[PDB]
């Protein structure tokens, strides 16, 4: 499967389109148990 090829770009391109855009994704979701602890 092109899965392999497509797996081994993917992985070293995401860190380089995270920087990219910002990288600030995951931490939205942690929002749902961050602002317990926001003050």
């Amino acid at each position: 499967g092109t899965w392999d090829d497509i797996g081994q770009g993917i992985g070293r391109v995401a860190y380089w389109v995270g920087k990219a855009l910002g990288n600030l994704s995951d931490v939205n979701q942690a929002s749902r148990i961050n602002r317990k602890k926001k003050h």
